[PDB]
């Protein structure tokens, strides 16, 4: 079925399938895309708390910007940015915590590489690099009464309860609750963090009727907020990264960020070859912050911290309804889906940038003045209203005993947004557009264990508004249509799988031309190769490895200083290697190592500002034992074991590494 949880692959660290938006779940070997799905077991073994913790440690395609000391994580995938706000939830946008998705309630975290507008519609944030999808935990038949306690340097103490029960005839009903409370000093100087999280996953499985409800509350409170380093007009070189414990932004920064959501989902089998489905959900997101971005001034590490207060009240609704069925026109099977989706959001987002305070990269900042930001006090006005709605039709044509599979789709995507000035309430912009966006794929299975494939699909982003500097200040540009071609090969030898893919993604870029009109006449052309190996090649020895190579060409810019140069914040080379080993010499003892590599990259489109490659090494240990009939597992995670300090490049800015960080936990099942 479309919604059946894909089984775990050999080794239990990844799964055998993942969601393809409106098409539902597909096995890796029947997906004409590059998909990876990480399991709860991998989450729990690595003591990963966020999407970022997980993807950075394991995935060769994903690299994190911001990091855990910052209020936000973003992701780069196939040399494009992917916003945390663009992470899906069972294939739906707008329902997960806006700045940073927690994963201690997740059964899977999945990554579909490359744009996928046909499959899911436009992402709220306009991301086209790839779609990250979280699958919520459900209650298993066996009852779960799990408690764990944890410690993370320097003094964060936590507790996590995971309780599940199924009930009724044939265990038709499921209830799974997760609660976390984690609090205390982080690894970084003068920083502390509080984190409460509550989730519930509720399901009913009947004969023809399948229902679920997911609820989530979370809050992230920071005392001390790490922020990026911006390049300044005459930066000529990027200083060497400081000790990752140093905190060189605003000493008395804070964040309070709260997200909560609910989504209800259903299917009903109207006949043996016809199923209706729908989902309705929404999200409230409350944001309060004072912090500062650090700006490079000169070239020996001096900075200026540019202070801001930001307050946000964000209210999102997200829904889908559709039909899927199947028929035969002779030797050909049709598996068709007709879907319609809607995201509606009202946001108030106010800010004021006041304060410029001198600091240094190599120094943890002292207490400094907090400007008077009381002009943002009171109720937060509406600053934006957005409505994204689409209708799609797809058909997977299966031929020759399902060994050839041709998928075609088209979607009509509507976009509408209105903006209002934060001070005056004046209507500033109103964008209303539509785009038709198709896909086509083919997959052939020469062997049971070998799949070859090609796809074409697009990605959409809402057009930018012209900066106030420009001749066309305020004017909203047309949507950016990204286009992907990909081919690849997947080979499953039973215990492990190797994949290869080649892609290209072309996308318009906007810039201010030499006559001060902001135009989307730029083109980026990202072409790359991806290689992966995963599974359990020997008994008790699990491996996840991979490497990418990408040429992220700014193939059209006008400006000769940048033309045909590399897009900033996009390393050409990346790789990961992870090994998890059950020691045959001690019962219950498993040892993990990981190596993460990121090649050199640039911060600027002229490519005068390069930042070096980097390496991180992680070490883990888990020890499973019994006490009084009950299973316990003690774990250790050592992230960045070598204590390396490194910049991650982005476009016009960089984010500092986290320090060497030890986590310990004990888990008990009752
Ligand atoms: C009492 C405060 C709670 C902190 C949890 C500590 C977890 C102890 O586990 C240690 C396991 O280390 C060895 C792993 O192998
Ligand atoms: C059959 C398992 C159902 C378990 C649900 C328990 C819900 C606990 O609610 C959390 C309230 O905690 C207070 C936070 O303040
Ligand atoms: C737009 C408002 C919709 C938000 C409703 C979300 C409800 C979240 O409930 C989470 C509760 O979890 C603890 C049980
Ligand atoms: C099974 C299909 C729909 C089930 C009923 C949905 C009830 C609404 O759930 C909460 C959504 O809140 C939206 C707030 O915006
Ligand atoms: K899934
Ligand atoms: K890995
Ligand atoms: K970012
Ligand atoms: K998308
Ligand atoms: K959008
Ligand atoms: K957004
Ligand atoms: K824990
Ligand atoms: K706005
Ligand atoms: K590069």
């Amino acid at each position: 079925g479309a919604e059946t949880l894909p089984a775990e692959y050999a080794g239990g660290q990844v799964a055998r399938g993942a969601r393809l938006g409106m098409l539902g779940n597909a096995d890796v070997m029947d997906a004409p895309f590059s998909i990876t799905s990480y399991t709860a077991r991998t989450i729990e073994q690595q003591q990963a708390r966020s999407v970022a913790d997980l993807l950075q440690a394991n995935d060769p395609s994903v690299r994190v910007v911001g990091g855990r000391g910052d209020l936000v994580d973003s992701y780069t995938i196939r040399g494009f940015s992917v916003q945390n706000a663009d992470v899906a939830f069972n294939g739906l946008y707008g329902l997960l915590p806006f700045w940073r998705v927690p994963i201690e309630f997740a059964e899977r975290v999945e990554v579909l590489k490359g744009p996928n507008a046909l499959l899911g519609g436009i992402s709220p944030g306009g991301s086209v690099g790839g779609t990250i999808n979280l699958v919520p935990k459900r209650a298993d038949d066996q009852p779960l009464t799990r408690v764990s306690v944890d410690w993370t340097q320097r003094g964060q103490l936590g507790t996590h309860l995971d309780i599940g029960r199924r009930f009724g005839e044939n265990n038709a009903f499921g209830v799974r609750f997760n609660g976390v409370y984690r609090n205390g000093d982080t690894a970084v100087d003068h920083q502390s963090r509080e984190f409460p999280m509550l989730s519930l996953g509720l399901d009913f499985r009947g004969e023809r009727l399948r229902l679920s409800s997911d609820l989530l509350y979370q809050k992230e409170s920071l005392e001390g907020v790490v922020r990026p380093l911006l390049t300044g007009p005459g930066t000529t070189h990027i200083p060497h990264a400081p000790d990752s414990k140093t905190r060189f932004g605003l000493r008395d920064s804070y964040l309070d960020q709260e997200d909560y959501s609910m989504v209800n989902r259903g299917e009903y089998d109207l006949a043996d070859n016809l199923t209706a489905f729908a989902s309705i959900g929404g999200r409230q997101s409350n944001y309060e912050t004072i912090a500062a971005n650090s700006i490079l001034v000169g070239n020996q590490g001096d900075i200026v911290n540019s202070l801001a207060r930001q307050r946000g009240d964000r209210r999102t609704y997200s829904a889908e309804v559709g039909l899927r069925g199947n028929f035969d026109t002779g030797p050909l099977r049709h598996d068709w889906t007709l879907s319609a989706n809607r995201l509606h959001e009202r946001l108030g987002m106010v800010y004021a940038f006041t304060g410029m305070q001198s600091g240094n990269l190599y120094q943890t900042s002292p207490h400094t003045p907090l400007p008077d930001f009381s002009s943002l006090d009171g109720s937060i006005p509406k600053t934006n209203e957005t409505d994204l709605g689409g209708v799609a039709l797809a058909d997977r044509l299966s031929f020759l005993e399902d060994r050839v599979q041709v998928t075609l789709g088209v979607r009509r995507q509507q976009i509408e947004s209105r903006n209002y000035d934060q001070t005056s309430g004046a209507r500033t912009s109103h964008d209303k557009r539509h785009v038709w966006t198709p896909m086509a794929s083919v997959l052939v299975k020469p062997l049971q264990d070998l799949s070859l494939y090609a796809n074409y699909i697009q990605g959409l982003s809402q057009g930018e508004a012209a900066p106030m500097t420009a001749a066309n200040a305020g004017q909203v540009l047309a949507p950016y249509k990204a286009e992907q071609y990909e081919i690849g090969a997947k080979y499953d030898l039973g215990g492990f799988t190797t994949t290869l893919a080649l892609f290209e993604i072309r996308k318009p870029n906007a810039y201010t031309d030499a006559s001060n009109v902001f135009r989307a006449d730029g083109e980026q052309r990202n072409r790359g190769v991806e290689l992966s190996l995963y599974g359990e090649p020997l008994d008790g020895v699990r491996v996840m490895a991979g490497a990418t190579y990408i040429k992220p060409e700014q193939n059209k810019t006008g400006d000769p200083a940048s033309e045909g140069k590399d897009a900033p914040g996009v390393a050409r080379r990346q790789a990961n290697l992870g090994v998890s080993w059950d020691t045959p010499f001690v019962d219950g003892l498993t040892l993990d190592s990981r190596w993460i590599y990121t090649g050199s990259a640039y911060v600027d489109s002229a490519n005068a500002l390069a930042v070096p490659h980097w390496n991180r090494v992680d070490l883990g240990a888990a020890y499973a034992f019994q006490v009084a009939g009950k299973p316990l597992v003690a774990r250790a995670n050592l992230e960045n074991a070598l204590g390396k300090d490194y910049w991650t490049a982005a476009n016009g800015y960089l984010s500092i590494s986290s320090p060497r960080t030890l986590s310990l936990s004990l888990t008990a099942d009752f």
